[PDB]
């Protein structure tokens, strides 16, 4: 699969996280992120569709090293982890027939799992707003507790 890239931006108190909503498909809550372009670098795709996705130039701060990688059905995603970036920035997403809203949450608030339906007797998950941005969620828990304590 064509790797993407993007970003885990958290404000000043490490507490939130910037999720941005999609529409159709991609109707619920994940991470601005990517297709990366051919011979695009991965901190170039990821400052670019961050900046298409929330209008906010990631490029400046981004630390190489400091990123959460997941392969989810061979698809490699990549999101740089951007701390310390306002609680008061004003995002204002480029592509707006992409994106419906884009809004900080908070971090222990967010599931790190989708519910069963044991209790119906039934396999598989229950819907989640959160789908795309849950598997991030514990790595990203474990990522902070880390490198802050
Ligand atoms: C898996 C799939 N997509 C995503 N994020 C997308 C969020 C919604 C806006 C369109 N582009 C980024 N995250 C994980």
């Amino acid at each position: 699969g064509v790797p993407t890239y993007g970003a885990i931006i958290l404000d000043e108190t490490l507490e939130n996280v910037l999720l941005v909503q999609g529409y159709l498909a991609k109707s619920g809550w994940g991470f601005p992120k990517g297709k990366v372009n051919k011979e695009e670098a991965p901190h170039d795709c990821a400052a670019r569709e961050v900046f298409e996705e929330t209008g906010f130039d990631i490029k400046d701060y981004i630390c190489k090293d400091d990123y959460i990688e997941l392969r989810i059905n061979d698809q490699l995603a990549r999101l740089y982890i951007i701390p310390g970036i306002p609680k008061d920035t004003k995002f204002n997403p480029k592509t707006r027939r992409e994106i419906r809203n884009i809004e900080w949450f908070s971090i222990e608030k967010l599931p790190c799992h989708r519910n069963d339906m044991t209790p119906k007797s039934k396999l598989g998950l229950a819907p989640n707003k959160f789908f795309m941005a849950i598997p991030f969620i514990r790595p990203l828990r474990d990522w902070l507790s880390r490198r802050f304590g």
